[PDB]
Formats: structure tokens, C-alpha cells, sequence
């Protein structure tokens, strides 16, 4: 089985859990690992490479209360850091999960996601989000709420973690459906102002 494990860092309340739990397989089977606060989500997708797992770890609220331990980002092969784009501190703080990452892990392929983004009140804008620009990372606006570009992250660790920058995914994963409407015209100028940035 071609499978990699991927970590899902950021701020508490950033909606990690929310988005992990869209992929309803992934959340049926997914495997406690009590020793390290963690349930790894088996989040299959299928390519024109064939199947891809990306095993999920996601926390059980301890990143609350500061850094994760080691054996948590040991051996990771690629990585979504989070933050809420109606809470500034969690943009704010995505430099320092980063340096973890960094830190523990060994140069491995990045995806920053700015969640949220179905919320009217946006305070965190195309314009203020440079940090993927500077480390040379993907960034994508999300919401995990309704679905909205919830592929994507993935789409672009799995162009980079095969080294094929033409694979597509065949079919989409079976998601939670959308608890919230996200506007497809409110989704279509977000996208737009991110170009125009
Ligand atoms: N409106 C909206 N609320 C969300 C979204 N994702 C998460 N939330 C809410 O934000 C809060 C924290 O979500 P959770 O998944 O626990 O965040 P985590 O602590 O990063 O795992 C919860 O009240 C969620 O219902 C989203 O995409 N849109
Ligand atoms: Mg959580």
C-alpha cells in the first residue's frame, strides 16, 4: 500500500478535527493511538497513479497547551498546518508550528490552510496571508464545514509526494455533507483575490 502519514497542526479551535472528520471512511476507520493523544485517520483517495492513504494524525486537544511531543510528529511525511481566517492570533501562530515541523521533521512537502472561510465576518484576507510566499509553500482558503476545496490539500501533497505534477484524483472521497452553504460566488472572488495577491 502506497500510504503516508501526514500531521494536522495549528492553534486549538482552527477546525482540524471538523476537517479531518469530512473524509466519513477516514472517520469510521480510524485507530486510536492512546499513546501519543492521537486517532489517525485513514484518509484514502484514488489517482490515476492508483489509491493513496494519507493517514491522518490528529490530536486530541493538547495543542491547546503548547508543542506536541516528539513521537507525535516523528516520522511524518507531510503536513497541513491550520489557522481560522476570523481569528488573527491563529495566522499569527503558524510561523511557530512551522518551526516545529521544521524542527522534527525532515523537509517534508507543507500545506498551509486558512479555514473558515464560509463565515461572513472574515478577518484574516487574501492580502494578509504571505507566509506560504516566503517558505515557498502551497496555500489554500478551506472550509471544512461545507466541503469547500477540501481535496485540495491533498491533491498537492500527492503531486509532490509522487513527484508527478500531472496526477489527478479519479473520483472524490465520500464526504460528510455540507452543514453550511458556502457561496459560490463568495468562494469564486476569495479565490480571485488570492490570484490578485
Ligand atoms: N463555520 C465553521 N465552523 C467551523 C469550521 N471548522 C470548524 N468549525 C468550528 O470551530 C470549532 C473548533 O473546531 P475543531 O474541529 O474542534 O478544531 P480543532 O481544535 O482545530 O480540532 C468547532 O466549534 C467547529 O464546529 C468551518 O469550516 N466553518
Ligand atoms: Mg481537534
Amino acid at each position: 500500500q502506497v500510504q503516508f502519514k501526514l500531521v494536522l497542526v495549528g492553534d486549538g479551535g482552527t477546525g482540524k478535527t471538523t476537517f479531518v472528520k469530512r473524509h466519513l471512511t477516514g472517520e469510521f476507520e480510524k485507530k486510536a493511538v492512546a499513546t501519543l493523544g492521537v486517532e489517525v485517520h485513514p484518509l484514502v483517495f484514488h489517482t490515476n497513479r492508483g489509491p493513496i492513504k494519507f493517514n491522518v494524525w490528529d490530536t486530541a486537544g493538547q495543542e491547546k497547551f503548547g508543542g506536541l511531543r516528539d513521537g507525535y510528529y516523528i516520522q511524518a511525511q507531510c503536513a497541513i498546518i491550520m489557522f481560522d481566517v476570523t481569528s488573527r492570533v491563529t495566522y499569527k501562530n503558524v510561523p511557530n508550528w512551522h518551526r516545529d515541523l521544521v524542527r522534527v521533521c525532515e523537509n517534508i512537502p507543507i500545506v498551509l490552510c486558512g479555514n473558515k472561510v464560509d463565515i461572513k465576518d472574515r478577518k484574516v484576507k487574501a492580502k494578509s496571508i504571505v507566509f506560504h510566499r516566503k517558505k515557498n509553500l502551497q496555500y489554500y482558503d478551506i472550509s471544512a464545514k461545507s466541503n469547500y476545496n477540501f481535496e485540495k490539500p491533498f491533491l498537492w501533497l500527492a503531486r509532490k509526494l509522487i513527484g508527478d505534477p500531472n496526477l489527478e484524483f479519479v473520483a472524490m472521497p465520500a464526504l460528510a455533507p455540507p452543514e453550511v452553504v458556502m457561496d459560490p460566488a463568495l468562494a469564486a472572488q476569495y479565490e480571485h483575490d488570492l490570484e490578485v495577491a
